[PDB]
């Protein structure tokens, strides 16, 4: 229930211009610029959405996690595991318990498209 000050903004994700088929993993990448992520839990859901129009709806859940992989001091990654089909995705950042009152309880990535290519 301590928040450990923590601040992890999404920075990057997978870039679908143009044709990508399915099955391609896809991933977020988030900077911590706030204190060193310790027990705080940044809840992930990799959503199925319904379309990229924006704000982005909360479609269906496939993928769930927390922000956990380091690839740098202060930087994480975010990916699938499962086979990709071809749909619109985004990923969905929760902030954790005891996070400011200020702003959104979440953050989306930008949209990601799988083409159907058989």
């Amino acid at each position: 229930k301590r928040w450990d000050q923590s601040d992890l903004h999404i920075s990057d994700q997978t870039d679908t211009k143009g044709t990508v088929c399915s099955p391609f993993a896809l991933f977020a990448v988030l900077e911590n610029t706030g204190e060193k992520l310790k027990k705080s839990k940044w809840k992930w859901e990799l959503h199925k959405l319904e379309n990229a129009r924006k704000p982005l709806k909360d479609g269906n859940v496939i993928e769930k996690g927390f922000v956990s992989n380091q690839i740098g001091d202060s930087l994480y990654k975010i990916e699938t595991k499962k086979k990709m089909k071809p749909g619109i995705y985004a990923f969905k950042v929760y902030k954790p318990a005891g996070y400011p009152a200020n702003g959104s309880t979440f953050e989306w990535s930008e949209p990601m498209r799988l083409a159907k290519c058989d």
